[PDB]
């Protein structure tokens, strides 16, 4: 049984020779080199059955990444595990492994034009994909989407995903949430479960903010200072935008606010593509409904050189701890011998 940083790696024999990577609240990441295929690949060691959230989670994930099958959307090779719930401590998950992430290369590397479309187009085919499975992703940003060294793009993390359910939407004021604060949309602050595929057209469009500067559009430090930031840059929302949001406390907030004027795109991203700059305002649009859809920003002129709806799939088949246990067990069977 290999060791890593203070955890074994049941992984072998099929899976040698490993080196760390990462590490979370419930799971580690190395790479490994794979005996059947002859390839190194990606394995995350899961180890969620002490508590329900991390148990809902890891079952999220397996059971959307097996159902899905996209070249922009990170797969899932292999599953090990013991053999029986009562010795299965762990779940090791197996996927290809990829040179980078887009938060480490946007930390390190400027951006050209052309790689930016290239991303851009990549998300939004396998964000297409996503939605057309009435799945919403929920945590798009920067280390979730997955490089390699020719920039193909695979979206990753389905932890905090969930079936869209836009009639059930609405809730009260500053609400508290889970997805990165840097990538949520205005409306999580005032009114929105997170439960409509507008949440996460607005998390693409501060990725596509953050490929142009290589800086965080909204950087906020905690829970209201996100919509402060929001503010400062759209500028005050219009009678119209206002009016939508019926709830008084979240109405009441925005209309206590000093006016504040738009910043121009061209302003802040001065050597940005005019075309992209347009398709970013019409994602980082406030109003949710006005918000541009993912279809249509494929649509979207900057998108022009990449654009094929006949080669952006959709899915053929939209979608305590102790049950969740026996289903993770149930789900990962398949690949057992
Ligand atoms: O598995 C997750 C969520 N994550 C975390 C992660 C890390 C890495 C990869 C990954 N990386 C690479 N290449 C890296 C090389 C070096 O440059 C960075 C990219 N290739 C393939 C995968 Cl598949 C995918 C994921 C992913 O899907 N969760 C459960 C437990 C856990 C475990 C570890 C950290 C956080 C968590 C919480 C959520």
């Amino acid at each position: 049984p290999e060791m890593v940083r203070g955890q074994v790696f049941d992984v072998g024999p099929r899976y040698t020779n490993l080196s760390y990577i990462g590490e979370g609240a419930y799971g580690m990441v190395c790479s490994a080199y794979d005996n059947v295929n002859k390839v190194r690949v990606a394995i995350k060691k899961i180890s969620p059955f002490e508590h329900q959230t991390y148990c809902q989670r890891t079952l999220r994930e397996i059971k959307i990444l097996l159902r899905f099958r996209h070249e922009n959307i990170i797969g899932i090779n292999d599953i090990i595990r013991a053999p029986t719930i009562e010795q299965m401590k762990d779940v090791y998950i197996v996927q290809d492994l990829m040179e980078t992430d887009l938060y480490k290369l946007l930390k390190t590397q400027h951006l050209s034009n052309d790689h930016i479309c290239y991303f851009l187009y990549q998300i939004l085919r396998g964000l297409k994909y996503i939605h057309s499975a009435n799945v919403l992703h929920r945590d798009l940003k920067p280390s979730n989407l997955l490089l390699n060294t020719t920039c193909d793009l695979k979206i990753c993390d389905f932890g905090l995903a969930r079936v869209a359910d836009p009639d059930h939407d609405h809730t009260g004021f500053l609400t508290e949430y889970v997805a990165t604060r840097w990538y949520r949309a205005p409306e999580i602050m005032l009114n929105s479960k997170g439960y409509t595929k507008s949440i996460d057209i607005w998390s693409v469009g501060c990725i596509l903010a953050e490929m142009l500067s290589n800086r965080p559009i909204f950087p906020g430090k905690h829970y209201l200072d996100q919509l402060n930031h929001i503010l400062g840059i759209l500028g005050s929302p219009s009678q119209e935008d206002l009016n939508c949001i019926i709830n008084l406390k979240a109405r009441n907030y925005l209309l206590s606010l000093p006016h504040k004027n738009k910043v121009p795109w061209n302003r802040l991203f001065p050597n940005a593509d005019s075309k992209a700059l347009d398709l970013l305002d019409k994602m980082l649009t406030f109003n949710p409904h006005k918000r541009i859809e993912v279809e249509q920003a494929l649509a979207h002129p900057y998108l022009e050189q990449y654009y094929d709806p006949s080669d952006e799939p959709i899915a053929e088949a939209p979608f305590p701890k102790e049950k969740l246990k026996e289903l993770i067990f149930e789900e990962t069977a398949r690949f057992q011998p």
